[PDB]
């Protein structure tokens, strides 16, 4: 008779495919081979395979084997017609799980995660855990359905890493886990607002973002504009900066995008008008035929002194000028000439020095 072989060992690979069987040569000499075969436990619908080998080998493949099914291996001693009681070991090869874990659709809050899913085979659905990678244990759990290759998280905690997997499954059967991580963006700093308000500058303010930041980008400019846009690059300990160098009366938009790193935030945008400090509503309150008492409006900043100034109109010579402190607004200008068109200019002067800062002017032409 024939003896058996021994030391039966089964190796199925994760990802099922190749089922590698081994064992201890038998021990009668003159044989031929070895007969291997693989068949459904308790006679079920699979592939019920066999191979056969040389005397001189121990060890066969059956790289074509149905994942996450039992199967009975018996290898038998065979001497040309006659064949040794086999030696029979029961495996379940190993669900495979998906692979190729893209993240795509990265936003403060949510992301898309998606996979490959095993080929050939008719899984139960896929399991989705994830958890951020600092809160291990506030993990998540989602089944999805065996037709869809993807998830797209929502609700999640800005600026934070999670860790997620995404696991086959077939009856109870579930595969090694397909893992990787990724950190969600930052999200927008929110409630731009405006103080201090002048003709040359604004303080802005906003809210910081949940996620953790090193910084914020503040840009600025009006409606119109040559080059490159003026920016402002902070620590994240600010919530606020004042604008300066600003041109009086202007509409200004004001953007901000919170910072860690490379990464921005989408922005939080908004706009804001610097005070004018023209004066406005000049006009003639009184009159007589060699004067004319005029009147405006201070501009709603703080003017020093104001500067008159009055020729007669398409002149083309010098005019004549005089101040006004700035704590009024009317003024007479005595020995003009009747039959003279006067066009009259008042100036905000609001600045000090040599070359004091004054607003841009507003005149009319008087009728006289």
């Amino acid at each position: 008779p024939l003896s058996p072989p021994t030391n039966l060992h089964l190796e199925a690979n994760p990802d099922t495919g190749v089922l590698t069987v081994s064992w201890e040569r038998s021990t009668t000499p003159d044989i031929t081979g070895y007969r291997i075969t693989t068949t459904p436990t308790n006679g079920q619908q699979g592939n019920s395979l066999e191979e056969v080998v040389h005397a001189d080998q121990s060890s066969c493949t059956f790289d074509n084997l149905s994942p996450g099914l039992e199967y009975n291996v018996s290898v038998y001693t065979v001497k040309d017609d006659k064949e040794s009681v086999p030696i029979s070991d029961t495996i379940i090869p190993a669900v495979p799980p998906p692979t190729d874990l893209r993240f795509t659709n990265i936003g403060p809050d949510t992301m898309r995660v998606t996979w490959a899913p095993p080929p050939s085979i008719d899984l139960t659905n896929f399991l989705v855990r994830y958890s951020p990678v600092k809160n291990e244990e506030d993990v998540a759990e989602l089944s999805i359905s065996p037709s869809d290759n993807a998830v797209v998280l929502t609700n999640l905690l800005p600026g934070t890493e999670y860790v997620v997997s995404v696991s086959s499954v077939y009856e109870q059967h579930e595969s090694t886990p397909l893992r990787g991580r990724q950190k969600t963006g930052l999200d927008s700093p929110t409630g731009i607002d405006f103080s201090d308000i002048t003709a040359n500058s604004f303080t802005v303010h906003w809210i910081a973002p949940r996620a953790t930041i090193t910084g914020y980008r503040i840009r600025h400019h009006p409606e119109h504009f040559s080059g490159r846009p003026r920016e402002d690059r902070v620590p994240h300990s600010r919530n606020s900066i004042t604008l300066t160098n600003l041109t009086p009366g202007t509409e200004y938009v004001v953007s901000i995008v919170a910072l860690n790193g490379r990464e921005e935030s989408p922005l939080l945008i908004g706009q804001q008008s610097t005070v004018s400090d023209v004066p406005r509503d000049l006009e003639v309150v009184a009159a007589t035929p060699t004067s004319l008492l005029i009147s405006w409006d201070a501009p709603a900043v703080t003017v020093r002194y104001y500067r008159i100034t009055y020729g007669e109109t398409g002149g083309n010579s010098p005019v004549q000028e005089f101040t006004v402190p700035g704590s009024k607004s009317t003024a007479t200008i005595s020995g003009l000439k009747p039959g003279v068109d006067y066009t009259i200019t008042v100036y905000a002067v609001t600045g000090r020095g040599d070359s004091p800062a004054s607003s841009k002017p507003i005149s009319i032409n008087y009728r006289t």
